[PDB]
C-alpha cells in the first residue's frame, strides 16, 4: 500500500572474466542466495532486484543507464564478489542519477582455515575488490555509502535498510509539489528564500494558487459531504460542550469541516503533497484552517504556517521518510519557556496547526476560539499532549548561497501541571544539551522558529539525508560544546562555500 | 654499511655578529660540546656536523647555499643560542631546499638562582630567540619541525632522530628509480596515475623496460650461476618433496632461480631500487616472478604487483625508512576476511609476491603452484606466516590534483590453525578500531587494495613523512569515529585543494 | 554508411497550456513543418526527430529521461515557440546527460505589420520564451548553445549543423578505445598523464596489450592474405625500384604487409578505434610499423607515436568529427624549421607515420629505409607532399589538474625546392601569426611536439569541442599578441582551476 512498494533497489554484483566462466557461476549462486535470504528475512524498507552480473565496461554502463531510466529504481547496492577493475565502472558512474551503496560483504563469515586455497582466495576477494571500487568513487568525489559486515549480520541489515530509506525519500522529493495559498507573512526572513534553488537542489516545486481558487472549491462542497465529515469528528474526538449540537459554537464546526473537505479536494485534484496558508490573506474563508490542516497533516500532507514552503516541504519529506516507523513527525513552533535550576523547558505549538500523529490520547475538539490574528471566525482545533521520550526538531534554512539543516536532539516530557486555559495542543521538551546552550547554538547557526518535530526519525536518519543531498548538518545534542560548534560552522562554511 | 652513512645533518647555530668574540667564541664552545655529546651518546640515525656560527645574513645564506649544494646534507637542525634576528635568515631560508628542525634547547638543564648575571643573559637565550625564529617559519609558511627539551633528554634525542630519519628518506626518494616490466593491469584505476606528477612531488622516477628486454638477460645467465643459487635455496629454506632433487617440479625451481638472477642482474646494472611486473605481459618468461621477487624485496628492492609503481616506490621508501629498526615491511594486499564477533580478521597476501621480511620461521619453498592467472609454468614461491605484533598498512593514492596517504593501525595475530592448502604466505590482523569501520573508513577515503605492510614503522613515522611531503595523511586507528573522520575529509579537501 | 547515420538529434518544442489546445495545434503544425523542411533541404550532419510537445513539467522530464536512455540521441535542439515557464524544465535539465542547443528561431521572418494581433503576438513569442529559457540554463551554469536566426536561414543551418557535429563527436568519444602496444617512450613528459582523468572527463579508455599479444597475430597471417595486400600497394602507389619484385628490399614490403594485416585483425577483433606503438619495445616485429600505421590512419584509426595515447585518441576524434568534410586530419610532429626574412617555415613529419589523407598525389612506397631508431629492419613507408591552404594543428595536453587544448591556425604551402634525400612525407607550413610568436606562445602554453594536423576542421570547430567538453582553449592565430595571450593564460588558470 505504501510509496515504498512503488520502488525497488537494485542489487548489482561486480566481478571480472579473468577466472570465469564457472567461477562466475558460483558468484551468481551466491548473489541469488543472498538476495532471496534478504528479501525474505531481512525486513528491509523495500525490494532488492538482482541484476545480471557486471563483469565488463558495457555491462556496467548498461546497468546504470537502465537504473536512470527505471522510475522505481531508487538506488544501487553493489557487492564486489571479486576484483572488478574500477575503470570498467567509470562511464556508467558518470551517467548515474541514482544513489549507490557498497555492501562490503562476504559469502562466508568464518575463514575456512583448514580448506582455503587459491580457488577460494581468488573467489570472495571483496576484501580487495571493494577497495578498488572505493577508490574511483572517492576519486570522482562521488558520495557512495559503505556498510561492511557479513551478509546475515542484522546490524548491517539496519544500516543497509536505513540507507534504502533515504534512496526512496530522495526520489519522492523529486516529485513533491507544494501548493501555497498566498505568500509569506510580510517582513519575515527565514520562511522566504529562492524557490528555484530548492527545485534545482531538491526537485520539489513550490507554486502559489490564489486563496480565491481554494475558496471556490471550499464553498462548493455539499452538506451531505459536510455532515458526513462532522460525524467522523464526534466518533474520533472528545467534543467539548461548546462544540456539541446545541452549543453556541456548533456552526463553527460546520465551517471547519467544509474547509477540510475543500482543502482535501483541491489538494488531491492538484496532485499535491504539501501546502501553506497565510493569515494575512483569508479572503472568502470563514475561519483560518485549523482542524482541517491538523487532519490533513495526519493524513500525510506536509504543512507549515504563514507561507513557509521549506518547512512544509520538509514535513512531507520526513513523514514519507518515516513510513513504517514508531512515531510522529509534526510541524512545530518553539512557543514558550520554563526556566528553573535543573528543569529548563521548551513548550512547542502554533496558533492551531499541530499534527495529531504525536499525541497519546482521545483528543478534544474545542473552540475557546478567539483568534484575533487573521481576523476571522472562532476556529475549530484539536487539543492534545505529545508522547514522551527522545525526539528531534529539524529546521532547513536557506543561507542564500546554500542550505543548512539544523537538528536538535530533544526529550519530550510530561507537563507537571496542566494547561486549562491553553486552547492549543502542547509538546513539552528538554533541549539537549540544555536550553541556554541548545538555544544559543541554534540561534548562532540561524535555524528558524519553524521546525519539524519527530518521534520516529532521528539524528542518524537525518545525517544520511544531509549526505544524500550534499548539505551541511548542524547537530546540537549532548556532545555539543560552543567553541567546537563554532569552529565547525567556520570550517564547514569554507567547504560548502563552493 | 647502510645508506645513513651517506648523509649528514648540519648543526647550525644562531646568534648576531654583535657582540663579543669572547661571547661569540664562548658560544662556539657549547655547540662543540652538545654536538660531540650527541654524536657519541645519542644513537641517532646519522651523524651531526657542526657548522660555523650564523651571525650575519651572508653567513646564514652561505650555510644555506652549501646546505643545498651538499648532496649528503639531509637537513638542518638549528638551535638558536644567543639571539639571531630572523631578517638575517630570509635570503637563506628562502633558497633552502633541505628540511629544517628547530631544536629548541638550552645550555643547562636547570637554573642558577644565585649565579645569574647580565653577562649570562647576554649569551645563551634560546627562550626568546627561538620564538622569533618560529615566527618567520610560520610567516613564510615553511614546515620547521620543532622539538623542545634539554639536549641530554632521552625523549628529545628520540624525537630528533625520527625527524633525522625522515630527512634522509626525503633525500633517498629524490634518487629512487622504479623500473616497470610492462604496463598496468588493464581496466585498473588505483594503480594508474600521473608519473610526471609523482616525480615532481617526491622526485622518484618511473619508466618502463620491455618484458622482452628482461627476457634477454634471463635467457643469458649461466647454468653454473643458476645452480649455485639453488644451493642457497637448499640452505635457506625447507624444500618440499616436489621441490627437491628427483622432484616432479625440480626444474621449476631452476627456472625461478634463473629468472631471479636475470631480474637481479638487470636491476643492479640499471641502478634501480624498485620494480613492478604484470601477468598480462610475461612473453618470453617461463613463469611469473614469485620467489625471485620475494628475495629481491628481502634484499631491499621495493616492488608491487601488476604494474603498481606507486606502491612499489612506497615499499622501497618505507624499506629504507625502516633501516636499523626491528621489524619487516612488505608488499601486501587484503585478500579475504574472517567475521567473528569480537575477532574480525583480514588475511593479507598476494598471488605470490610477499616479502619474507615479516616472517616468523625459516621459510618453506614450494611449487604446488598451478597459477591459472597469467597462464605460465607452475611458479616457485615462499610460503610462511607473518609475525605477531603491532603493524601498519599504508597506501599512497592519486586523487588527480593531489596525493593522499592512508594509514591504518593494526595488530597481527597467530593463525589459529594451520592453513594446509593455501599455496601462499599470509598475514593476519585485526584492524583498528574494528573491521567494519577500519574497512569503511578506508573505502570512503578510497585507498588502494595494494598496501605496504610494516612491523617496524608506526603512525608517527608516517605522520612526519606526510608533513615532510605536504600530503594529506588519513588516519584510521583506535581513536577513529565516522562523523569526525568524514568531517576531516571535507575540511582537508579544501585545505590541500590549493 | 557513416557513424552519423547511427545517431539522431531530437527537436523539442517548448510551450505551455495557458492559451491552447488549438493554439498548441498550430505550434505542432509549425514544428512538423520546420522539421521536414530541414531534414529535406538543410543538408545537416544527421537526422532531426521531432518529439511531442513539452508543455508541462512531467512531459519535459519524460523527454530528457528518454534522451538519456536512447543511445542514438546525440543532443537536443529546443525551440520555444511560446513562453514556457522555465521551472517546468528544471527537473528534466538536472538529469540530462545529452547536450542542448536552443534554436532561437521564429516561424515567420517578416513581422506582418498590417495583420498582427494578440492571437499572433501570443503565439510565436520565442522572442521572450527563449529568454526565460536562457535564464535557467545560465542560472544552472549548464552550457547550452544558442543560434538565433529565422528557420530557413542558411547561415543558421551551418551553425546548427556545426553543433550537431560536436554532439556526435561527444558521444563517439564516450565509446573510443585506445589500444597501446607498450608504454611511453622513457623520460618523456607530455605524452604521459592520468588515464583515469581522461576516461572520466572524455569517456575514452586507454589500456595496454603486450607487444607479444600483437606479434602472435602478426605472425599468424597467411601468405595468401599477405600477397593479396601486396597487390593493393602496386595498384595504389608508385613503387620505387628498391621496392619492386627483384629489388634488394622487396622482402621488406612483405613484412610491412603482414604487420598491416596483423595490426588490422588485432584492432578489429579488439573493437578498437585508435592505437600507439613504442620503438623501445618491438620484440618479435620485423620492422617498426610504418606503411601499416599510415594506411590504418587513412582507414580511420587514431594513432600517435611513442605511446602517446592523448594525441592518438585526439586524432580519432578529429577524423570522426571530420566525416563529410573537405580534407585531411593526420598525426604530425614539428620536425624542422626554415628561417628567412618574410619566409619563416615549419616542416612537419614523424619517423614514418604520416597519414596519406592530406596528400595530393600518387604516392611512392620507397624504403631508403635506415631507421637506426628502434633497431629493426628497414621499414616500408609512403612518401608524399601535403595539400596547400589553411589548416590547423591541435595539441591536447594534461596540466595535471586539468586539460588544455591548444590550436594554431596555419597555412600549408608548396616546398620551393624538393626533398630528394628525405625518405618521409612532408607537410610544410607558415604558423600564424609568425614562427617566432607562434612558437613562443605555443611553448609558453605547453603544448606537445605531437599534434593533429587537419585541412577539414578549423578553429571554430575546435572552439565548440572545447566548449562541449568544458576545457580551456588556447588559440594562436593572426590576432595573437603575447601580452594579451599571457593575461588570458592567467585569467583562465584561475577560472578552470576549480
Ligand atoms: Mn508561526
Ligand atoms: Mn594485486
Ligand atoms: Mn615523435
Amino acid at each position: 500500500m505504501t510509496i515504498f512498494d512503488n520502488y525497488e533497489v537494485w542489487f548489482v554484483i561486480g566481478s571480472q572474466h579473468l577466472y570465469g566462466p564457472e567461477t562466475l557461476r558460483q558468484v551468481t549462486q551466491h548473489a541469488e542466495h543472498v538476495v532471496n535470504a534478504l528479501n525474505t528475512e531481512a525486513k528491509l524498507p523495500c525490494k532488492l532486484v538482482l541484476k545480471p552480473l557486471g563483469t565488463t565496461p558495457d555491462e556496467i554502463t548498461a546497468i546504470c543507464r537502465d537504473a536512470n531510466y527505471d522510475d522505481p529504481c531508487a538506488g544501487l547496492v553493489v557487492w564486489l564478489h571479486t576484483f572488478s577493475p574500477a575503470k570498467m565502472w567509470i562511464n556508467g558512474l558518470t551517467m548515474l542519477n541514482k544513489p549507490l551503496l557498497q555492501f562490503h560483504t562476504q559469502f562466508n563469515a568464518a575463514l575456512p582455515w583448514d580448506s582455503i586455497d587459491m580457488d577460494f582466495m581468488n573467489l570472495n576477494q571483496t576484501a580487495h575488490g571493494g577497495r578498488e571500487f572505493g577508490f574511483i568513487g572517492a576519486r570522482m568525489r562521488q558520495q557512495h555509502a559503505v556498510v561492511t559486515g557479513h551478509w546475515q549480520d542484522k546490524q548491517a541489515h539496519e544500516r543497509i535498510g536505513s540507507w534504502m530509506r533515504q534512496a526512496v525519500s530522495k526520489q519522492d522529493t523529486r516529485h513533491l509539489k507544494v501548493c501555497r495559498f498566498g505568500d509569506n507573512m510580510r517582513e519575515v526572513a527565514v520562511t522566504d528564500g529562492d524557490k528555484v534553488a530548492a527545485q534545482i537542489k531538491f526537485g520539489f516545486s513550490v507554486n502559489t494558487w490564489a486563496v480565491g481558487d481554494l475558496v471556490q472549491v471550499v464553498n462548493s462542497i455539499s452538506d451531505g459531504d459536510v455532515n458526513a465529515l462532522v460525524d467522523e469528528y464526534e466518533s474520533c474526538y472528545t467534543m467539548t460542550p461548546a462544540t456539541q449540537i446545541h452549543g453556541e459554537k456548533r456552526q463553527n464546526v460546520l465551517e471547519a469541516a467544509r474547509i477540510e473537505l475543500g482543502m482535501k479536494r483541491f489538494l488531491e485534484q492538484g496532485g499535491f503533497h504539501a501546502f501553506t496558508t497565510t493569515f494575512e490573506d483569508l479572503h472568502g474563508l470563514k475561519q483560518l484552517p485549523g482542524l482541517a490542516v491538523q487532519r490533513l497533516m495526519q493524513q500525510g500532507y506536509g504543512f507549515a504556517g504563514e507561507g513557509d514552503w521549506k518547512t512544509a516541504a520538509l514535513l512531507r519529506i520526513m513523514k514519507v521518510m518515516s513510513t513504517g516507523l514508531q512515531g510522529g513527525t509534526s510541524f512545530m513552533e518553539d512557543y514558550t519557556y520554563h526556566f528553573e535550576k535543573g528543569n529548563d523547558l521548551v513548550l512547542g505549538s502554533h496558533m492551531l496547526e499541530v499534527c495529531p500523529s504525536i499525541a497519546v490520547e482521545e483528543k478534544p475538539i474545542l473552540d475557546v476560539q478567539h483568534l484575533g490574528i487573521g481576523g476571522k471566525d472562532d476556529p475549530a482545533r484539536l487539543i492534545f499532549n505529545t508522547q514522551t521520550g527522545p525526539a528531534i526538531v529539524a529546521s532547513l534554512i536557506d543561507l542564500g548561497d546554500r542550505y543548512r539543516l539544523l537538528v536538535n536532539c530533544i526529550d519530550t516530557v510530561k507537563t507537571p501541571h496542566s494547561l486549562p486555559k491553553l486552547p492549543v495542543a502542547n509538546a513539552l521538551w528538554k533541549a539537549q544539551p540544555d536550553l541556554p546552550t541548545a538555544s544559543e547554538a541554534w540561534i548562532l547557526a540561524g535555524g528558524a522558529h519553524h521546525t519539524v518535530f519527530s518521534h520516529a526519525l532521528n539524528l542518524n536518519d537525518m545525517r544520511q539525508f544531509a549526505e544524500m543531498h550534499d548539505i551541511e548538518i548542524t547537530v546540537i545534542d549532548n556532545d555539543t560544546r560552543l567553541p567546537a560548534f563554532k569552529d565547525a560552522l567556520r570550517w564547514n562554511e569554507v567547504y560548502y562555500g563552493f
